[PDB]
């Protein structure tokens, strides 16, 4: 995360940190207590054995309840940087209560609203490039850009429905490596997307881009 402030206890109870061969790599949303949505550029291809899940907890590293993973579940059409989410089952159950809590999905149908004020949390870099990694969570707030700027800005191809947008055109806050497959909430911290791609993080004229979850309800509602 760019530009962004320290989360709070209790901002995002169904946020996970998902780590990789013991380090840093990406975040998700608990959707229930076996059920973990991420990006599907996180675990697509790689040795299922290396990613653990941490939840309840602001650190990545301590606190809150782990679990090792029993199944992958990449979107069927998952391709390119199109349709960039994956279901994750959890060998280990993670109850609600405390500061743990599932996500709430944006209606099916529904796309973010350019203008619109959008919450993204993470564990990732706080500049393109950085190589310190927050061990706690941190959060920013950007607005939702038009899919047609964002098509301008990356080409009409690059950009489908089952993308959105967010961010400042003066650049300076987005989600960055290590963010990937983490919530991007809106206003009333309904799941709007996950963390999906960009051309680097939070330059100016390119927006950060995300898997929409209104589009992609049906892969979501089916495998939950």
């Amino acid at each position: 995360i760019v530009g962004g402030t320290s989360a709070s206890a209790g901002d995002f109870p169904f946020i996970v940190s998902i780590s990789r061969n013991g380090g840093p790599w990406c975040g998700g949303s608990l959707l229930n207590a076996n059920t973990v949505l991420t990006a599907a550029h996180c675990v697509s291809g790689y040795a299922q054995s290396g990613f653990q899940i941490r939840a309840g907890s602001l650190s990545r590293t301590s606190g809150g309840i782990t679990s090792s993973l029993s199944s992958v579940r990449v979107h069927p059409s998952y391709s390119g940087n199109n349709n960039d989410l994956a279901i994750l089952k959890l060998s280990t159950s993670i109850p609600s209560g405390g500061n743990i809590g599932y996500a709430r999905l944006a209606a099916s149908g529904s796309d973010p609203v350019a203008g619109s004020s959008a919450t993204v949390a993470g564990w990732g870099a706080t500049s393109e490039g950085g190589s310190s990694t927050p061990v706690n969570l941190l959060k920013v707030t950007v607005p939702i850009v038009s899919r047609a700027t964002c098509r301008a800005q990356y080409g009409t191809s690059a950009i489908t429905n089952q993308m959105f947008c967010a961010g400042v055109s003066s650049g300076g806050k987005d989600s960055c490596q290590g963010d990937s497959g983490g919530p991007i909430v809106d206003s009333s911290n309904t799941l709007i997307g996950a963390v999906s791609w960009g051309n680097g993080c939070a330059r100016p004229n390119y927006s950060g881009v995300y898997a929409s979850v209104g589009a992609l309800r049906s892969f979501i509602d089916t495998y939950a």
